[PDB]
């Protein structure tokens, strides 16, 4: 079997479990509800490739985050996301990266930028400033609503296109 190890990571509150749910139970999880950490596993077909995704989905709160490293590190690739309505969880980014580095023992780990929320209006974390962002780190940007499931399937399946090309 083919197995995918995903790692979800970012801010408090910038919709981790949201889009992570949305990908594997296929609804929006409308509360917030705090994660320590959880797994989700499903078997799907990614260009024509059985395979297995498991996805460790992480703590942003700093005080729900303890040995949040330790279950990183078996990570294959890492969705770093911030919320498109929140510049304090796009200026963090840079620190979960390291965070993830460190973890990796590596510069050279896959992952994707994800600006989620994007069904909101009140943005402050403009799409160049993202593509700037992701630039920078050799990696894509892409924009998700958890919420109207845009971009979810891409962002994810993105990062196992990804991890495929290391
Ligand atoms: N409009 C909208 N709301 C969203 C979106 N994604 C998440 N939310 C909302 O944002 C809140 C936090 O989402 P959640 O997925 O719990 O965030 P988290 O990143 O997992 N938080 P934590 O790090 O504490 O576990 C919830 O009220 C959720 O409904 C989105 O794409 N659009
Ligand atoms: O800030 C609180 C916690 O996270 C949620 O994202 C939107 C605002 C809510
Ligand atoms: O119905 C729309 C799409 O899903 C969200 O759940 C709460 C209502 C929102
Ligand atoms: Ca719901
Ligand atoms: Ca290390
Ligand atoms: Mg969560």
């Amino acid at each position: 079997m083919t197995e995918y190890k995903l790692v979800v990571v970012g801010a408090g509150g910038v919709g981790k479990s949201a889009l992570t749910i949305q990908l594997i139970q296929n609804h929006f999880v409308d509360e917030y509800d705090p994660t320590i950490e959880d797994s989700y596993r499903k078997q799907v077909v990614i260009d024509g490739e059985t395979c297995l995704l498991d996805i460790l989905d992480t703590a942003g709160q700093e005080e729900y985050s303890a040995m949040r490293d330790q279950y990183m590190r078996t990570g294959e690739g890492f969705l770093c996301v911030f919320a498109i309505n929140n510049t304090k969880s796009f200026e963090d980014i840079h620190q979960y990266r390291e965070q993830i580095k460190r973890v990796k023992d590596s510069d050279d780990v896959p992952m994707v930028l994800v600006g989620n929320k994007c069904d909101l209006a009140a943005r402050t974390v403009e799409s160049r400033q993202a593509q700037d962002l992701a630039r920078s780190y050799g990696i894509p940007y892409i924009e998700t609503s958890a919420k109207t499931r845009q971009g979810v399937e891409d962002a994810f399946y993105t990062l196992v296109r990804e991890i495929r090309q290391h």
